[PDB]
């Protein structure tokens, strides 16, 4: 449901082929946030539970509001944990396709980690959906240093983080819809695009 540690407790003898690494937004609980369980499920329906690893960024990532104002979306300790979860996924299951997603500060974070990832590992993230990208303006809509055709930024109009400020407004929470539709679709579509039938 809201806490998911598939990678962390994952045993490589039994690696999943697809591995999702999600960064929840500010204030939420567990490591999955409000939108994560939705994606996880849509991903699982398409892959069977056995076929995909759902792992949320916990540890040093606190979802602390003030951090939304740190120089690059969040804190160093966050970028770090996410980066380490990428390495860990890569090292634990090398031949596995990776998907990463993020909402709010979670997405501020996901761009930060992917932007300074080892390119080779970064090479294997087939798709990344961001929700209410608090850095949507500053990074000109892309995740700096990721293939643009792999980035799906769900920035609903009316949401002010997408436009250049910390002003949280109503539309910033109108994301449940997309998290059960275009978001996991985009991912399953990108992963099947780099796998089979």
């Amino acid at each position: 449901r809201t806490t998911r540690d598939d990678l962390i407790n994952g045993n490589s003898a039994s690696c999943a082929d697809v591995i999702f690494i999600y960064a929840r937004g500010s204030t939420e609980t567990g490591n999955l946030g409000t939108l994560g369980p939705s994606i996880a499920s849509n991903l699982e329906s398409a892959f069977g539970k056995d076929g995909v690893w759902i792992q949320g960024v916990g540890g040093a990532y606190r979802a602390t509001l003030g951090d939304n104002a740190l120089p690059r979306g969040t804190s160093s300790a966050a970028i770090r944990e996410m980066l380490g979860l990428f390495q860990q996924a890569n090292t634990k299951c090398p031949d596995a396709t990776l998907i990463a997603g993020g909402y709010s500060q979670g997405a501020a974070l996901a761009a930060a980690s992917i932007e300074d990832l080892d390119s080779a590992i970064r090479d294997k993230i087939a798709g990344t959906v961001l929700f209410g990208y608090t850095k949507n303006l500053q990074n000109r809509g892309r995740i700096p240093n990721y293939p643009a055709d792999r980035t799906k930024v769900f920035c609903k109009t009316g949401d002010l983080v997408c436009t250049g400020s910390l002003i949280v407004a109503a539309p910033h929470l109108a994301y449940g819809p997309d998290a059960e539709g275009p978001a996991p679709e985009f991912l399953i579509e990108k992963v099947r695009a780099v796998r089979g039938s």
